[PDB]
């Protein structure tokens, strides 16, 4: 084992890779969703700029578990990053509703991970976890579901103007 | 079809969308590399962020072209980002002889959407790959090759003074 | 011929002026549609200066090609500068569907041109094209169909409160 | 007891005491390979400097302690501070590698005093000790042994070349 390794599972290592994964997997479904509001029959440049950011914000996190794999003397181990779930993503709502869904995904894998740090008695993880997303995670998913309760409100998917106002005053 | 399409050929569409995919793969090995030069027991780390930086930049190559296929009216097509094709890369000379293939081969991809695009007679297509892509493949593939030389000057792989020189001197 | 003129064929010198015209003609186009939404009767004022802009910019697209001609050695050729199509443009939504078919027409032409030059192995003449009106008509083009899918999102053309929010929110 | 004392053990406020030794004892090894790389006869001031540093670091580390036990209403108990186990340290790589098992006995006395915390459910005493010592010995020992496996590229212990390479390049 490397020189550095202390106090750390080789499942919590694997664990590590595959929110890796996950993390990869979070941002290219959002490259996807700013591609789909960039069309030009759809159009949504704000909510489309909303969505590169978070899939900028995903692979930051992604490198982030790199470099902690590293930091404990684990190692780094790829895997395909799978396309996402759909090609299409409707409109506004439909897609902030595949939002709030990947996050509570991630938000999910992250909270396994902390409980398996917690069965293996690493706190170091446990805290970076805490530290790094945890918090993070539970901001992003507050304001994607009271962008969710908006665009109801809006009259989506129906009601155009008010996706268009949304889009022109939400999203900042 | 786009009510923004005009002069853009289904084949041109579809093989930007498959270079927007290479563009991702190869920023995927760049991560990789970044990773490898980063472990305790390899710890070259102006080699890591080499990497790294050139990754980053693979993404941005990548976003490029997403943009471009909006803008002609097409339509963006993920696939899978395949996980690079090796684990662990052995020493920097290894590591920058796989980047200048890798670097070859995503040229020679650009070099083949140039010739459909001019069998197509695409001159805006022709335009972004000159004016975008081809001429900071040759810079980088030349920039690439230099280091190789000097790596090899320097006794690599087995001279770990030269390797070490290199991360201090070079990669700047 | 002139003293200057080298590698310039005759078909490509009266293809300039005739381009030099059309552009022209687009400018005053985009004239009479500022003309019409400053009427007190239709009153969308940062359209109308949407569209003065636009007016002001091709009439800039013109002057460089009286340029190109002379910096060629060719001879400037002037015609009659055609009216517009019509006196009156009926909303908002079908200004911009107008303007995007005057768009796609200038395009075809620069496209055109371009094949001419080609034929005529004339890489200057491409290139000018290429770096001065190719991309500018692409990322036009691209911006009018995004109005458009927002104005029909809006309700347009029945939908008044639509065609306001438009003027004040979008338009920038 | 003290008047501010509040969900705090005596086992944990004597293993508090016990750790404050030991980070003094880590103080006072660095100090020692100071001494021994500013010897005229060893001369590797970048060297003796980084020890140096670490030296106060450690310091600070106890006194941190000190006002911990304080702060809890604990009492501060102090030991000898034994001498370090060594006199002399042989080169950068021996020297090097002491302290990565320094660190490594130091982080795995920080560990043990959080398990004991955990037991004891002090979740101030465990939240002091991720957020104040455990990323910080993280970050140590990565740093140290990639110091390490860089010594070893340099050819150490017998690469006198190598040896004074590191001193003028890494040790920063
Ligand atoms: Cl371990
Ligand atoms: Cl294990
Ligand atoms: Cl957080
Ligand atoms: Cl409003
Ligand atoms: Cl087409
Ligand atoms: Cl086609
Ligand atoms: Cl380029
Ligand atoms: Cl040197
Ligand atoms: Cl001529
Ligand atoms: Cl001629
Ligand atoms: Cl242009
Ligand atoms: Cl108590
Ligand atoms: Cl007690
Ligand atoms: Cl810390
Ligand atoms: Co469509
Ligand atoms: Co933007
Ligand atoms: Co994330
Ligand atoms: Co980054
Ligand atoms: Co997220
Ligand atoms: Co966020
Ligand atoms: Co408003
Ligand atoms: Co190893
Ligand atoms: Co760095
Ligand atoms: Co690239
Ligand atoms: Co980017
Ligand atoms: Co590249
Ligand atoms: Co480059
Ligand atoms: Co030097
Ligand atoms: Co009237
Ligand atoms: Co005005
Ligand atoms: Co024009
Ligand atoms: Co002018
Ligand atoms: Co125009
Ligand atoms: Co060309
Ligand atoms: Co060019
Ligand atoms: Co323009
Ligand atoms: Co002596
Ligand atoms: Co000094
Ligand atoms: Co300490
Ligand atoms: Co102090
Ligand atoms: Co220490
Ligand atoms: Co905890
Ligand atoms: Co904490
Ligand atoms: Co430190
Ligand atoms: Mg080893
Ligand atoms: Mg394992
Ligand atoms: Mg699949
Ligand atoms: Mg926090
Ligand atoms: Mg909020
Ligand atoms: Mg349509
Ligand atoms: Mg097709
Ligand atoms: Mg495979
Ligand atoms: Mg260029
Ligand atoms: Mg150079
Ligand atoms: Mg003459
Ligand atoms: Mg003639
Ligand atoms: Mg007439
Ligand atoms: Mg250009
Ligand atoms: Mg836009
Ligand atoms: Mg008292
Ligand atoms: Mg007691
Ligand atoms: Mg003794
Ligand atoms: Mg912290
Ligand atoms: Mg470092």
């Amino acid at each position: 084992v490397s020189q550095v390794r202390q106090n750390y599972h080789s499942d919590c290592e694997a664990a590590v890779n595959r929110m890796l994964n996950l993390e990869l997997y979070a941002s290219y479904t959002y490259s996807s969703m700013y591609a789909f509001f960039d069309r030009d029959d759809v159009a949504l440049h704000n909510v489309a700029e909303f969505f590169k950011e978070h899939s900028h914000e995903e692979r930051e996190h992604a490198e982030k578990f790199m470099k902690y794999q590293n930091k404990r003397g684990g190692r780094v181990v790829l895997q395909d990053i799978k396309k996402p779930e759909r090609d299409e993503w409707g409109n506004t709502l439909e897609a902030m509703q595949a939002a709030l869904q990947l996050e509570k995904t991630v938000n999910q894998a992250l909270l396994d991970l902390h409980k398996l740090a917690t069965d293996k008695v690493d706190p170091h993880l446990c805290d970076f976890l805490e530290s790094e997303y945890l918090e993070e995670e539970v901001k992003d998913i507050k304001r994607i579901g009271d962008f969710i309760t908006n665009l109801k409100r809006l009259g989506l998917p129906e009601n155009g103007m008010g996706e268009y106002l949304f889009d022109k005053h939400s999203v900042k």
